[PDB]
Order: structure tokens, then C-alpha cells, then sequence
């Protein structure tokens, strides 16, 4: 018997991005994570791993038959800071090791010190970076650490101007991270732009069962219709969802 909640746990689980980003990270970590990431339901979109964990990902997905499966890693992270250089050196480096996508920090503090320039540059030059070598390109704006509307409105709006594939709420190392009140922002600035072409949305952070994954699909269909949210315009940060997600569609 199909439900909604059933409906929604396969969908969330296609387009998770299943991640692992800890100090205490391996390759042993990583290829278990690998492995979680080929369900009996199918595959998640995408892992997500520092960067030096992508040459034995990359290896492990191929040997297990899904080397569909994406990998996306994080630049800039999860400090956000305002060095140009620095992050784009290090999306250059994800890059070389053969991430099919980068996550950004967006320089939030900046942003909140009144310097909306930075994060344009940033974020254009790890663009020009990416589009040059067909790697997509996400950016986390950190909404916890924005806290006001008219910020997440604004860093959205940067991010997009300067070239952002998808823009993500949160790093997940900060206090507050994903909430449906800050996805809902998000995507309203998609939808403002016009832009629901070309920009996805991601929340990150905290997002930990079936019943949480609901609302945020619940935001994405109510916006844009429930045809808008595929792997290029929708993605779950997530370490710890897909077992929520696998007992919920009974094979967990
Ligand atoms: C970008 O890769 C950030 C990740 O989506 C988050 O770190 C995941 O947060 P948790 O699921 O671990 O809370």
C-alpha cells in the first residue's frame, strides 16, 4: 500500500547526497559509505567527502557497478572565510582528485559585515573554475549563521548571480542549520530570479528522518510543482537520513 510518507522516503533517498565529513574520516569510512550509498531501492544521488577521500570513492563505486553514482565534495570549508585564493586552490584540488561536484562556503561573515562583493567573486571565480571542467557547483550560505531573512535573501541572490548550479543552507557544523522556514526563503529566491531552471535547491544539516525529508518535498512541490525536484534541482545533505529513509520505505 503506497502512502505518502513511502513516496516521499524514495524520492528524498534518489536525491540524497549520503556524506561523511569528520575528523576522524578513512578510507575504510568511505568505502562503507560507498556501499550504503547502493540500496536494495536503488541509489542515492550522490556521496559527499573531503577531497581526499574522492580517488578511493570513485574506485569503490566503480567496482560495486554504480559509478552513476555523483561525488561532491566541500571547498572553503566549513569556516566560510573571505580568502579568494584559498578557496579557489582548493576547488582547483577537488577538481584534479575528480569531484563531479564542489560544495562551497559562501563568506557569511563577510556578508553580514556589509561586503556583498566578496561572496560575487568567490563564488564566479569557483564557477569558472568548475564550469571549465563540467564539475557542477554548489554553494552553502550557512542560514543558521545569516539568521535574518533579508541575508539569506541576499547571499541567495549573490550566489546565483555568480554562477551557483545549487545553493545549500548549511554546513552542518553549526548550531542551527536546516529549517523549512529557511528552505522556504531559498527557494522564494529561485522562484523571484526566475531561475528554477538552472539553480537547485539542497538543505543540509540535521536533516535526520523520513518525517523531516517530508516537509522539506512538501516546500519544493508546493513551490514549483512536484515534477521541479530531480537530481539537478534537488539534493539532501544528509549523513544520518537514509536509514530513517530505508525503514520507512520497510527495507530498513
Ligand atoms: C555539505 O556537504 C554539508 C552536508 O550536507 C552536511 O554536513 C550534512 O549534515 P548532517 O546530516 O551530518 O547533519
Amino acid at each position: 500500500h503506497m502512502t505518502d510518507l513511502k513516496a516521499s522516503s524514495l524520492r528524498a533517498l534518489k536525491l540524497m547526497d549520503l556524506t561523511t565529513l569528520n575528523d576522524d574520516d578513512t578510507d575504510e569510512k568511505v568505502i562503507a559509505l560507498c556501499h550504503q550509498a547502493k540500496t536494495p531501492v536503488g541509489n542515492t544521488a550522490a556521496i559527499c567527502i573531503y577531497p581526499r577521500f574522492i580517488p578511493i570513492a570513485r574506485k569503490t563505486l566503480k567496482e560495486q557497478g554504480t559509478p552513476e553514482i555523483r561525488i561532491a565534495t566541500v571547498t572553503n570549508f566549513p569556516h566560510g572565510n573571505d580568502d579568494i585564493d584559498i578557496a579557489l586552490a582548493e576547488t582547483r584540488a577537488a577538481i584534479a582528485y575528480g569531484a563531479d561536484e564542489v560544495d562551497v562556503v559562501f563568506p557569511y561573515r563577510a556578508l553580514m559585515a556589509g561586503n556583498e562583493q566578496v561572496g560575487f567573486d568567490l563564488v564566479k571565480a569557483c564557477k569558472e573554475a568548475c564550469a571549465a571542467a563540467n564539475v557542477l557547483l554548489k554553494v552553502i550560505i550557512e542560514t543558521g549563521e545569516l539568521k535574518d531573512e533579508a541575508l539569506i535573501r541576499k547571499a541567495s541572490e549573490i550566489s546565483i548571480k555568480a554562477g551557483a548550479d545549487f545553493i545549500k543552507t548549511s554546513t552542518g557544523k553549526v548550531a542551527v542549520n536546516a529549517t523549512p522556514e529557511s528552505a522556504r526563503i531559498m527557494m522564494e529566491v529561485i522562484r523571484d530570479m526566475g531561475v528554477e531552471k538552472t539553480v537547485g535547491f539542497k538543505p543540509a544539516g540535521g536533516v535526520r528522518t523520513a518525517e523531516d525529508a517530508q516537509k522539506y518535498l512538501a516546500i519544493a512541490d508546493e513551490l514549483f510543482g512536484a515534477d521541479w525536484a530531480d537530481a539537478r534541482h534537488y539534493r539532501f545533505g544528509a549523513s544520518s537520513l537514509l536509514a530513517s529513509l530505508l525503514k520507512a520505505l520497510g527495507h530498513g
